[PDB]
DNA sequence: AATAAGCGGAATGGGG
DNA sequence: TCCCCATTCCGCTTA
């Protein structure tokens, strides 16, 4: 099945939900959630993945944070906005 | 206060 | 057995 870092990561290059997520600057890899239209895309999330319960913008984020100490995906100081690593964007 | 983002410990669930 | 890769629940903190 396939990871939450990569299903972000497609979404960013297919264009699919430009209006939940978008780059902040490509070449560093930070891109950033909407505010108003995150939860759209949490729910396709837990869709995907035939979770039990309904996704969230908050589940989805616990997990994103779990990405921190291994490196995949990383929080920035800036609202709503994470920045993959350059392994990932590399792959 | 109301709203929202951020945090993470802990329990629970996936699929090897 | 026991790690993978989350998901779910809950309470607290910061803005």
């Amino acid at each position: 099945k396939i990871r939450l870092y990569q299903f972000l990561l497609d979404l960013l290059r297919s264009g699919d939900m430009k209006d939940s997520i978008w780059w902040v600057d490509k070449d560093k890899g930070t891109f950033q959630f909407s505010s108003k239209h995150k939860e759209a895309l949490a729910h396709r999330w837990g869709i995907q993945k035939g979770n039990r319960k309904k996704m969230t913008y908050q589940k989805m984020a616990r997990a994103l944070r779990n990405y921190g100490k291994t490196g995949e995906v990383k929080k920035v100081k800036k609202k709503l906005t994470y920045q993959f690593s350059g392994e990932v964007l590399g792959r």
